[PDB]
RNA sequence: GCAUGGUUGUCGUCAGCUCGUGUCGUGAGAUGUUGGGUUAAGUCCCGCAACGAGCGCAACCCUUGAUUUUAGUUGCCAGCAU
């Protein structure tokens, strides 16, 4: 339900270098600009509605949603939007086999919870200096990595990614577990590997914000 | 002692040897254990399709080098006479 002028002001139509485009995106290309491909904004607004409509019923049952923000330009732009949805998100680094090997990652989550509970009530000054400093460094180490999904209880029902060229691991292991993926793609990504493709520029903070905001405020009410 | 249990030397106190789940390959297999510095050491951190763990490395043990308290005999003799 995002008007075309909003996207145009967001600079969404921009596409990557002409020398480095994926031919399957020819259906989404509009009058190649100087060294730059420009995409159909009408197709974009058509796809935004479809993704909006889909993402409702996966959380209508108070389900779970996992966002992925590996790209630098979308790191904070997804933390700021997952909190208002009460959902799970990944930043920094995507641990190999986060979804296929959920048992070991869950055990690491339990370890992190134990470390969190270590200092709340009990005593650590009894432990020597090396022990407490090593535990502090350890807890920062697996807090930066895991972060959100800390309270994640069970496998997700949908995914959200920014650059399906940069998290090949995420889509590769999400197609194996048969759970759908919605994400924005550039003029060089793979359409057929994403169920609900949405063509947009991924290199602009504004471009990712104007879509992740629509994703966030379309799930705040769906739970009710 | 080429049928064995037990015990021992050697590579060598060299720093390596593997596993569970995950992933790649039709298959034997592969990653983790490779890449950068770093150290006596897969010791440490960073990076990464891997996440962790186990036996070794290191630490816990004995001795030598300084010092406080209690203890003064058969030990010592500064200050006391023989
Ligand atoms: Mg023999
Ligand atoms: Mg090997
Ligand atoms: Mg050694
Ligand atoms: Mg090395
Ligand atoms: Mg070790």
């Amino acid at each position: 339900v995002i008007s075309m002028k909003q996207l145009l002001e967001a600079g969404v139509h921009f596409g990557h270098q002409t020398r480095r485009w994926n031919p399957k995106m020819k259906k989404y290309i509009f009058t190649e600009r100087n060294g730059i491909y420009i995409i159909d904004l009408q197709k974009t607004v058509k796809k935004v509605d479809e993704a909006f409509n889909f993402m409702r019923e996966v959380a209508s049952d108070n389900g779970t949603i996992l966002f992925v923000g590996t790209k630098k330009q979308a790191q904070e732009s997804v933390r700021d939007e997952a909190i208002r949805s009460g959902q799970y998100f990944v930043n920094h680094r995507w641990l190999g086999g986060t979804l296929t090997n959920f048992e070991t990652i869950q055990k690491r989550i339990q370890h992190l919870k134990k470390i969190e509970k270590m200092e709340a009530d009990g005593t650590f000054e009894v432990l020597p200096k090396k022990e407490v400093v090593l535990l502090k460094k350890e807890q920062e180490k697996l807090e930066r990595f895991l972060g959100g999904i800390k309270d994640m209880k069970g496998l997700p029902d949908a995914l959200f990614i920014v650059d399906p060229r940069k998290e090949r691991i995420a889509v590769a292991e999400a197609r194996k577990l048969h759970i759908p993926i919605i994400g924005i793609v550039d003029t060089n990504c793979d359409p057929d590997e994403i169920d609900y493709v949405i063509p947009a520029n991924d290199d602009a903070i504004r471009a990712v914000k104007l879509l992740t905001a629509k994703m966030a405020d379309a799930i705040i009410e769906v739970n009710q």
